[PDB]
RNA sequence: GCGAAUAUUCGCUU
RNA sequence: GCGAAUAUUCGCUU
């Protein structure tokens, strides 16, 4: 089950703000595993102001959308464009795609 | 965008029966393309009583779950277990997984 | 269109 | 862990 599957399955909520607060309450602190690289991340925040068509500056200096990044690097196609980004803060945060992350029992 | 992405994105509805009637109203008649085989199908019905853990009898006579079928035949992993099946009637209907089908402009 | 196998090289925090 | 390339064989309505 992906984080995206979960966001809609765990709690259903017609009021959008309430949906967003609750999902954020239900996800922040959990550990996800990306399906395309054997790394796990703590979900520190959910960025509702970003989506897969948003862009980031790569290690090397060039800019790419998350869409392009995941297709070129891992041949992972992201189908749902409306979904938020998950924020994981190391120690430049890693922004993860909910559709590409599996849930986990987590602290 | 997959059919699964669409089912949640197109119209939001807290009353479950209303969600189900509306999605069925919004999908029945549309043409989908499976992501893992270049075939298209008319959506004739949505089977809310089946899901990816349901089983069918293969051409050859053996029984498999949709989960097993899609993994063994196409290495397609189905992440969302709660989703309904799409029914396409030829001329034994083909049951399609919403998460594995792209939407299309359709009659 | 997705995929399997064997071999040989490769890419990968975001 | 997902994937790329070349070659050689393969599987595919559900």
């Amino acid at each position: 089950e992906t984080v995206l599957d979960f966001m809609f399955n765990f709690y259903h909520q017609t009021e959008e703000h309430k949906f967003q607060e609750q999902v954020s309450k239900e996800l922040i602190g959990l550990v996800v595993l990306t399906k395309y690289n054997n790394k796990t991340y703590r979900v520190d925040d959910i960025d509702w102001d970003q989506n897969p068509k948003s862009t980031f500056k790569k290690a090397d200096g060039s800019e790419v959308s998350f869409l392009e990044y995941y297709r070129k690097q891992y041949n992972q196609e992201i189908t749902d464009l409306k979904q938020p980004m998950l924020v994981s803060q190391p120690k430049g945060p890693a922004m993860l795609i909910p559709e590409l992350c599996y849930l986990t029992g987590l602290t």
